[PDB]
Parts: C-alpha cells; structure tokens; sequence
C-alpha cells in the first residue's frame, strides 16, 4: 500500500522496502558544480527506428507506455553502458504545480516532470533477471518545464482519458518515443535505483542536461489522471514523485565541459 499520500508517501517506504535507505538509492540532486567531465565517456546512441510501443496502463501510481522487449527493436547503448539495452516502458512523474514533479533535481532545482525511458540489459534475458543485478537497467531521465507544447506529448496526452483510473488500458501503437527527446544528448550519469518499491539498486541512470518543453494544457491533462480506481474515491495523480536521497558514495559524471 504503498504510495504519494498522507500516510504512506515516500517517507514510509523504509518499513517494507527497507534499501530505501540504502547505499545506492535514486533520485539525487544533480551538482553542476561537483559533477566531473568523464573523457571515458561515450555519445549515447538512441535507436529507437524500429520501437513498437503496444499499450498504455495507469498501474495506481503513474502511467506507463509499454513496448515490444522480445527483439532488439527499441535499443539504449553506449554512453557509460557496456552491451545493449532494450526499451520496455516509458513513464513520468509529475507535480501539482509547475515548480515541482521532478524526482532528480540540478542544482536543487525542480523541474514541473521528469520522464523515464526504462531499458534492461539483454545479458540478463528478461526484465524480472536484470532488475536483480547492478547492472541490469539504464533509465534515460529527461526534464520537463511548462513553456511551449511538445508535438510529440499530444498522442499521450488524448488517450489519458481512456486511463483515467487505475488499472486501465488501451492500445497504444505505433508511438514513436523519438518525439520526447530533447535535440542534446549531452547527460550526467550515476549509479542508482528504481525510484519506486522495490527500490532495487540496478539501474545506470543517465539524465540529460537539456531539458524539454511542454505546454500548460498538456500538464493540466496528466494532473487529471487518477491514483483511484474507478468507482472509488477520486485523488488526483498528482505529485507521484520521490525526492533527492543522498548521494554517499557515488560520483556523478558529465559527459559533456
Ligand atoms: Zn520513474
């Protein structure tokens, strides 16, 4: 029963998850300040040309945009990653207000949502291996401020009434999550965790510097979506974020001066 409220929020989690307080725990704040330049570093490469995104669920504590992970379709490789990791799901978290939602911050800024592109390590199999292992995901982290509408958001945002509760689906096909992306690949990455139970630390994040748009519309729609199921008492999903957990010891790297 875990979740954003009241009574069983984030500050809960450690009694049935207790690596919440682990040594390797996501989101942190990003310090622009202490973040080094890693020459080690690889440009990321995103191919995401042959994505087939299948359905999109509201689980009770985001939604998530679901793809075909059986081939390498939709893949993440390079940057810090040794091998290939394949897309399964996209989601976001996001705010209230527009000066909150993000889980990751920069410089202690918080950002109006973050997106996460989830992809696990082939090496592993299956999804459920790799969420065992240090090394099996990488979650592409991607800003959101409120500004100008993102063409490529619409799609999500006009099925979400089909979704409005918790527990439902609908076809989603032929989604390109290519639309999302910022025009810099330039990231900060570090080692870390889910964001939510079970908070498993096996996911090599990798959060880009730039962040993208989206319009006012476009973030008051998410903010009608619904924690509840239907036919239950109406709380809007909203403020499905975790904060900054500290950074002990971890480096993060820039891969960019
Ligand atoms: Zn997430």
């Amino acid at each position: 029963h875990w979740g954003y409220g009241k009574h069983n929020g984030p500050e809960h989690w450690h009694k049935d998850f207790p690596i919440a307080k682990g040594e390797r725990q996501s989101p942190v704040d990003i310090d622009t300040h202490t973040a080094k330049y890693d020459p080690s570093l690889k440009p990321l490469s995103v191919s995401y040309d042959q994505a087939t995104s299948l359905r999109i669920l509201n689980n009770g504590h985001a939604f998530n945009v679901e793809f075909d992970d059986s081939q390498d379709k939709a893949v993440l490789k390079g940057g810090p990653l040794d091998g290939t990791y394949r897309l399964i799901q996209f989601h976001f978290h996001w705010g209230s207000l527009d000066g909150q939602g993000s889980e990751h911050t920069v410089d202690k800024k918080k950002y109006a949502a973050e997106l996460h592109l989830v992809h696990w390590n082939t090496k592993y199999g299956d999804f459920g291996k790799a969420v065992q292992q240090p090394d099996g995901l990488a979650v592409l982290g991607i800003f959101l401020k409120v500004g100008s509408a993102k063409p490529g958001l619409q799609k999500v945002v006009d099925v979400l009434d089909s979704i409005k509760t918790k527990g439902k689906s609908a076809d989603f096909t032929n989604f390109d999550p290519r639309g999302l992306l910022p025009e810099s690949l330039d990231y900060w990455t570090y080692p870390g965790s889910l964001t939510t139970p079970p908070l498993l630390e096996c996911v090599t994040w990798i959060v880009l510097k730039e962040p993208i748009s989206v319009s006012s519309e476009q973030v008051l729609k998410f903010r009608k979506l619904n924690f509840n199921g239907e036919g239950e008492p109406e709380e809007l999903m909203v403020d499905n974020w975790r904060p900054a957990q500290p950074l002990k010891n971890r480096q993060i790297k820039a891969s960019f001066k």
